[PDB]
């Protein structure tokens, strides 16, 4: 998160860290046994860390649970990043409480102008590299599709949407991938890609979760 602020311990209870001996991607807890993340975050041997704040220190409330299986959308294309969504089933059910809670799936696509909360432990620098210990947050608006397609000609599909600032200075970054974009208490996006970080006229691109509600529900029901 570039140009953001410190969320505060456990203020984003649905936020998860995907770990393989180090933090590599964010994720969202949608129920006691399932996490939604980005398909490009996939890899064998994933340990989902819940209730995290400082990801380098064990301070209480954390829950480390191994992924029993990661389900990458069958139509995910690594070259275009279309269908950048992945379902992760936990080996055992997570303990839901004040610090650890699931986020609701959307019942409709959010409209442009809607304010959303983006969060993660990704890079905080536009040019350099500086990874934070504690969870960072960012309030950003969903941009219109015309502005989005204008920023990335021929790269935006119906399964993507832009969010952020065209002036630059505020955006999600490396490490934030797979993280939640929450608007009005609903998971509308997943940190997917962009051209650099917090660069002007290059807003962040996110996976349009509202286009996958049926798929998510159907996949979960058969697994
Ligand atoms: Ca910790």
């Amino acid at each position: 998160i570039v140009g953001g602020y410190t969320c505060g311990a456990n203020t984003v209870p649905y936020q998860v860290s995907l770990n393989s001996g180090y933090h590599f991607c964010g994720g969202s807890l949608i129920n006691s046994q399932w996490v939604v993340s980005a398909a490009h975050c996939y890899k064998s041997g994933i340990q989902v860390r819940l209730g995290e704040d400082n990801i380098n220190v064990v301070e209480g409330n954390e829950q480390f649970i191994s992924a029993s299986k990661s389900i990458v959308h069958p139509s995910y294309n690594s070259n275009t990043l279309n269908n950048d969504i992945m379902l992760i089933k936990l080996k055992s059910a997570a303990s839901l409480n004040s610090r650890v809670a699931s986020i609701s799936l959307p019942t409709s696509c959010a409209s442009a102008g809607t304010q959303c909360l983006i969060s993660g432990w990704g890079n905080t620098k536009s040019s350099g590299t500086s990874y934070p210990d504690v969870l960072k947050c960012l309030k950003a608006p969903i941009l219109s599709d015309s502005s989005c397609k204008s920023a990335y000609p021929g790269q935006i599909t119906s399964n993507m949407f832009c969010a952020g600032y065209l002036e630059g200075g505020k955006d999600s970054c490396q490490g934030d991938s797979g993280g939640p974009v929450v608007c009005s208490g609903k998971l509308q996006g997943i940190v997917s890609w962009g051209s650099g970080c917090a660069q002007k006229n290059k807003p962040g691109v996110y996976t349009k979760v509202c286009n996958y509600v049926s798929w998510i529900k159907q996949t979960i029901a058969s697994n």
